[PDB]
């Protein structure tokens, strides 16, 4: 049987191939994702559809506890397998199952370079650099949820004033960035994409946690553990950090 | 009901407690194994008996697929938990269920400071600096099954003379890499430990896999997805990182 692989559009992990005619199917995308995805399925023998999520958000629950995004749509069933940037995270993991990590990375700080600033005290001692991350993402959430003063410091800022601080998307974060005097936090993994394409840009500092991202699946999966020895598999091979030599 | 959980003596993970009398029970321990162990029982809500694997051993199979070590332990039910540096890898997952890791790290390279070694290529192309891993480690299996040529060329050098460029553990490793001109492929949490108490010793390049050490529980168990959350949430808030900061800073070199 086919699986329905649910997923997003980010760079470098789910993008349109570039092509002169219309594509269709599986055609459409290329990146990272597609790349794991693929390995995948040589090693457990599935076949799949790629399926971009509807609502095209990742997946956060709203007051009422509703979920949304490719979250909702493996709670729902009406996906097998979430693959893309998803973060494996403490509310997540309690309504679907994560394989292990097949990347890991932290929360970080992207801004422009030649600057005094280098650390996330640095900026939440002050107020003339203005900073924030995307609104909802689960770099946000850990901000909101934190105790530890400095962070609770940050977040105060960051959801001050109607959150003008927080941005839409990864994207609107760098030409802000670009553009005015701010800071983005952001994904690691997402930032090393950025600052290789922007010499602007650099990494503020190291981590301030260690996140992964693992490929979604139903509660109660048979997939999971299959997919997770895969993925073990891949990374022992070293495919893993070819593909993302490749991509980066 | 109590949960037995098999545990190996590793620093500064799983360690004898100093005192003046003999100690019983879990009071026999400490180190940031036992400190993840009772936030987990916190959050959790279960009580435990630490009980050291008989063997010492963490867990490989031998040439007829015997498993052995505490992973041994959880595929017989002998142990409900194995918490230790037990490295999250293929041929365990498929006999044991790890939970999410806990600790991410890489294989790297421990070597004395003041060289003009700077990668494992570095040590791959010459023969006068001998090197080597813990045998039968998982970083010993990784090089073994590896296929990638810098490090099929390391196996090869590693396994030659009959693998006497491997040592038993981790210590004596340190102490050949101290007194003799050898250099020890080992975890990276593990070499930040020692090179905080080592000024002599340093880390060779950057990691060159990634991999994490997870609780380690029966197949088909019902802790390894609650114990997952929890852990989770003790990295969420800051807990995972504070205990690491407490068991790995040394004295400043
Ligand atoms: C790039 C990104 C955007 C998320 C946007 C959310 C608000 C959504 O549209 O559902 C994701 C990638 N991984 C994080 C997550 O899974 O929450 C989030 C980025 C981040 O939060 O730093
Ligand atoms: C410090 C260590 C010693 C393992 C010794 C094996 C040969 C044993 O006696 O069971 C462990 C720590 N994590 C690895 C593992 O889980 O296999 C191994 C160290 C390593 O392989 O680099």
């Amino acid at each position: 049987r086919t699986l329905i692989v649910t997923t997003i559009l980010e760079e470098p992990y789910v993008m349109y191939r570039k092509s002169d005619k219309p594509l269709y199917g599986n055609d459409r995308f290329e990146g990272y994702c597609l790349d794991l995805l693929k390995e995948l399925s040589n090693i457990l023998g599935f076949l799949y559809d790629v399926k971009l999520v509807p609502d095209g958000k990742y997946g956060a629950q709203n007051d009422k506890g509703e979920w949304n995004g490719m979250v909702k749509e493996l709670i729902d069933h009406r996906a097998d397998l979430a693959v893309a940037p998803l973060t494996i995270t403490y509310v997540r993991e309690k309504v679907i199952d994560f394989s292990k990590p097949f990347m890991t990375l932290g929360i970080s700080i992207l801004y422009r370079k030649g600057t005094p600033i280098d650390s996330a005290d640095d900026l939440a001692k002050q107020t003339k650099i203005e900073y924030g991350a995307v609104r909802d993402g689960s770099t946000m959430t850990f901000f909101k949820k934190s105790k530890i003063s400095t962070y609770e410091k940050m977040w105060a800022f960051m959801s001050s004033r109607q959150q003008s601080a927080l941005v839409k998307n990864s994207d609107e974060g760098i030409q802000r960035v670009l553009t005015t005097d701010y800071a983005l936090l952001m994904e690691s993994t997402s930032i090393e994409y950025v600052t290789q394409r922007n010499c602007n840009l650099t990494q503020i500092g190291g981590l301030i946690d260690s996140k992964g991202y693992g490929v979604g699946t139903p509660i109660g999966s048979p997939y999971r553990d299959k997919i997770t020895i895969a993925i073990l598999q891949l990374q022992e091979e070293g495919k893993l950090h070819m593909m993302k030599e490749k991509w980066w």
